[PDB]
């Protein structure tokens, strides 16, 4: 064993894989990072040796993108991964590949609003039936499975309510009933929960949020448990033309290196903020998987590794007017905007910013209430973050 | 009026629009190029003033991308444009938006292979009927339209045969039958043919090819004739998550500046190469709209502005074996690879690469003969290009 | 000879070198463009095989930068080239490497104001004597050479007056007197004049201007006639830490591909604009090397290949007030700003924007008069450019 | 006050400044990150309103670069900062601005090798006297100052020996003698030591190392204690043409966000590795400010905040041959290369690489013994790092 080689028979530990997974020094120059293959097409040696160097056209595959895919498959525990322009593109490619007219698809009723809308407003025109149900009890999923069910699509924690789904239990149900279990674990990250380890067949990630973690790029990933599934996704990505770009892949290769230390800091901050909010006399309810009152505490402790995440939610006393006054007065360092997962702490109101297309009776039915505030905790000093919330709450 | 203003009541001439369309100096700093908005999310001033500055999240819209879209809409003569991660993503968004189960779509039978395979594999599973016909006679289109026809999808010149479609005549037919006419004018560029000027309802572009012209980025664009069509495309792009990235849009904003002078040089080179090939004893047939043997020379003179383009094709005598010997010996500066439209001259044999997914019997049905070679002419010195072809032909 | 090889014993023609110089397809993947080596450090195989793959640290050399250097040395006709963060960095590295206290340096008195200021205001504190003289007559240079003269630094055409220097004649003088002849040919480009072909020992370029040509990047280059000179420049670049970045090198590799067609278009536009101005009743003087009244016409015809360039200058009748009114009313597509060489046409007034640090009596002495306007012609439609000048002149 | 404002009268705490210092949402669009001003020149509103929007030409200043400069000045506690293409460019600008013929400069004799060689080769030719002395005792500095001394240039910890300099004491000396105290605190980072807080007049940083922390960019910064010093640095940067690019500034704006959590992880790992090495029988000496054998432990406790850093050094028993056997067998995840500060752990032997330009007798004079190894600890799992060192040491 010489410089440049791993020790044989040793599995590198987890943080080492975030730093080095999928990437060795460039064979040509020794460059320690992946060179960015900002290029459309690849020259072939001869007609007979077509594809002998592995690449032909960047819509189909690109070397920088492939380095990130290998890293993501390692981190998530999958056979292979495919990277996409956005998280929505990853989700839509799953629905495109694995559903056909007449099929039934069970979706957590608290899915990300984008997942919910691409199903209802687009794929349902192909006579695909999406049924939205409560995934908090796995027996609900078992009882709701119909003869035409092809896909069970879980999300955990859920955007924006932070409901959990028992991924292991649901995977056992789907394995018995021979249906595909797809899990969107964007809010968890693989540092907290790897659905493939818990039996899911496919994971979808919006790499926009925590894999990037810097508000820099859009991106998506599909991580497949098997070669058969991986090849189906890969084929359809080339047809739909929604692959990630090499430059986005370079950025994500760099930011993934710090995902463990970022998520540790964000989650330590979020625990302290959730505790503060839970004691605050102008806060009605606080939702965080790590505080003792979390309704699905036992599942959180079973299914979360290391941390309980950077996301929390709360409701201000006084209804919508008080929620709005609070939002309008939250000072820097907080940012009032959509998205989540970043070094910069973000405060969002789902009624207006993310789930505005959902009927208010239905919003209330899922738990998106009037004073409901979604919080993405960043890596600022937690005392500045609490000071800003306390000011805004005093104004509410 | 003053420095920094266009004079009111004047319309810039063609080349000026390539340099300046869609862009003004940054209002904040005066930067002569738009900055790159390499950022996911946009801060809002208040819950009330939501979207008051025009942006919320870059999957939906991004300022750099919107500047490119405004330029492209100006160059193509449309109401608005949407930009995509690839040309295939643009095409697939048209099929996704405008077709539903039971609908019918007419597609030119010599389409780019990717258009053909996204139809035939994928969308056909939704009980959408795609019919491939010969667009060289508009009455074929008129006769094949059904009550269920929603889209007529032309391409001109066609990939790889360079057949022309009479866009004005087909538009007249489609207007009478109230069917959408979508035209893929990637091979023409708007400098040679603007389908919206000739009555098409939608234009699809692979910006990868000539708009980029440098083998640098992938990209697509959909240019809509009306607000109603544009809004449908924009909505579905947000759902499918296949928008162009800001960094790609910046590259294409830069490269579009030189499209007229690039296409003029490529086309002058192509005319000379086509004339050379038409006299060479190893060459069976040459296809170029600018030489007198072109079968649709009358339509080329009616429909082509400025140039006859950088693309040509030819058949080497001696069939497949001769074509392969030739390809294996084409020297630099030629590149043996997929793609087209670039400063670097590219050659390929579609029977063995791009359209090798098509049955040889069907290959011949669509004119891709055994010795057929697609040539994308770049901006090198034409004597190097001709000397290289002459050397390669000596090995056939 | 097979695909991927050049024909042996053939020198590729000039436009082919702009497209392909310094770049072959990536050996690892076949990528047709140079991958961007966005990376600081390079891993070594062993202590003994240090530098066996050619790279160690990007301040010293970087693979993308080296690909551009090889291309620039080919285009300019030099032994080697070194690329820098800016044109000023290239110039300052020359002064740093080849002058020491007690040395005399002859500088064209109409040098770029930055060259003039770094000499007067900085290197003169090291007791280096910069003497500014009229380079229009080579015998002036011969007569002004002193025992301590080490460097003769010409520029042609000169910024902003467009005076020419006879590079061949001056090189003969410097070769006889054993002094180094450095030529800044930024305004010419190697498509119009290659000083190394005319005997200069070093060329300095601001790649910012025409090599980029898109207002995108800053950059500089030093092209050396010999290995001894090249190695001295390379060594000092590593010490001064002013190398070009890989991303800037990637952009310049792409934009250099179109330098010939850009400069042809800009120069055809500039000829027409200079003719228009020379007939205009509110224009006092027009300076362009291609119009028949140019005072150094005979030298322009001897020393310029293909074109007479994109730069021109003129004076409006009515002195400074009229020049200012004209500038304030020049409409789009023109831009009022510093810099030059770009696809976007630029109008500058040197008194305020570039040579404001020069005493007004001295400005007048060099020819930077009151109504003096420097024009950089882009690739817009020339009729829009003339329309805009004619409007502004009517307002002046 | 309102969303988007800092509360007046409050100062953000340390980690918040790393996330948000120097940056506010884009005023035009609300973009949460500053856009990349990848552009050379800036349009002016009128000849009169020249520079009214703050920018003219990116060699002089660029908006993205200025945002980074504001962040860096906040983090380091300075009046202002200037950013450069590399750390060497920052250092060379100090020597260029503040020294003239006849002046004297005191430099720590264990400086980074590049500082030492830019002094000894290059600036000494201008009759500037550089004197290299041992900064571990401040009275050496006091005794060596001459009437001609203009600059005292410290480094702490030193590259590669990790000697400390007492920055507060040296500043007191320099204040008494009215000499500029410049401190290169690259190895410390501002999270561990801010020399401006301890009385230094100027700080030099290689942002390549920890500010970047990802082996992605080269860069430098000069942080000035006063407006007069800042203005001198800014003026000369424009003359030397060695400003940082906008794209580099964007990368560093992103990576600085995580400097506290990166340095905390690197330092925790380094403490454990130093303790492991201090017990290993093949290791002669270990140098780390956090272990009790550190010779300057009293100063380390006074001068180091939060951590003792990611850098350590050790000597392998058996001299040069043993060091080489060890280096040749250090396995992944270690990288054998130059540079330091990164997420990827780096090891090198300065006698054979970084300081092999120093005479072995002088190498030993400055403490770089034959078996001396400089170690830059990254953020991998410490057990992989320790297992790899243990394997390598078994080959020594
Ligand atoms: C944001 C998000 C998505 C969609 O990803 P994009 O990258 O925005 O297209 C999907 N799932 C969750 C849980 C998300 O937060
Ligand atoms: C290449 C091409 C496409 C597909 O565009 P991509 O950018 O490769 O996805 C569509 N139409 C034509 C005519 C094409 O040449
Ligand atoms: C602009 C210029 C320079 C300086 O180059 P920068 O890239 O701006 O540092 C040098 N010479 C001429 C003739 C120039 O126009
Ligand atoms: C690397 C380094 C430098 C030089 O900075 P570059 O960015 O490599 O030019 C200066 N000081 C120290 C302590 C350094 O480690
Ligand atoms: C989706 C809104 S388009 C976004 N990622 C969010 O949940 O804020
Ligand atoms: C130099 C001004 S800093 C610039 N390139 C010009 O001449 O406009």
């Amino acid at each position: 064993v010489k410089a440049g080689d791993w020790l044989p028979g040793f599995t590198p530990r987890e943080e080492t894989v975030y730093v080095h997974g999928g990437v060795e020094p460039d064979p040509l120059t020794g460059a320690i990072l992946p060179p960015i293959y900002q290029n459309t097409t690849f020259v072939q040696e001869s007609v007979e040796n077509y594809l002998s160097k592995g690449f032909s056209y960047s819509r189909t595959s690109n070397p920088t993108v492939l380095s990130l895919e290998k890293k993501i498959a390692e981190i998530e525990g999958g056979f292979g991964a495919c990277c996409f322009a956005t998280g929505m593109a990853a989700t839509v490619t799953i629905f495109s590949a694995f559903l056909a007219p007449g099929d039934h698809c069970l979706v957590t009723n608290c899915s990300y609003g984008g997942t919910n809308r691409c199903a209802r407003l687009h794929f349902s025109k192909y006579n695909i039936d999406f049924e939205f149900i409560d995934f908090r009890d796995p027996t609900n999923v078992e009882k709701a499975i119909r003869p035409q069910t092809k896909v069970v699509f879980s999300e955990s924690p859920c955007n924006p309510t932070l409901y959990l789904a028992d991924i292991e239990a649901i995977s056992q149900i789907c394995k018995e009933k021979k249906v595909l279990h797809v899990c969107d674990s964007t809010f968890a990250t693989p540092y907290m929960m790897r659905p493939l380890d818990l039996g899911a067949d496919i994971v979808v990630q919006s790499t926009t949020k925590y894999y990037d973690g810097h508000n820099c790029t859009l991106g998506g990933a599909v991580i497949s448990s098997t070669k058969e599934i991986h090849d189906k996704v890969f084929f359809l990505r080339n047809v739909m033309g929604n692959i990630m770009s090499a430059q986005t892949a370079f950025y994500t290769l760099l930011t993934l290196k710090t995902l463990p230390i970022r998520v540790e800091k964000q989650s330590a901050n979020a625990q302290k903020i959730a505790e503060f909010l839970s004691k605050h006399h102008k806060v009605e309810h606080v939702i965080y998987p790590g505080i003792p009152s979390f309704p699905q505490k036992e599942l959180a402790l079973k299914q979360h590794k290391n941390v309980h995440g950077g996301m929390l939610a709360f409701e201000v006393k006084g209804g919508t007017e008080a929620g709005i006054r609070m939002m309008n007065h939250v000072p820097r360092p907080w940012s009032l905007c959509e998205s989540l997962g970043a070094c910069e702490s973000i405060i969002t109101c789902p009624a207006v910013f993310t789930h505005a297309n959902m009927l208010r009776e239905d919003r209330l039915k899922v738990g998106i209430t009037d004073g409901f505030i979604r919080v993405s905790v960043g890596i600022e000093d937690v005392n500045d973050l609490i000071d800003g919330l306390d000011y805004a709450l005093s104004k509410a």
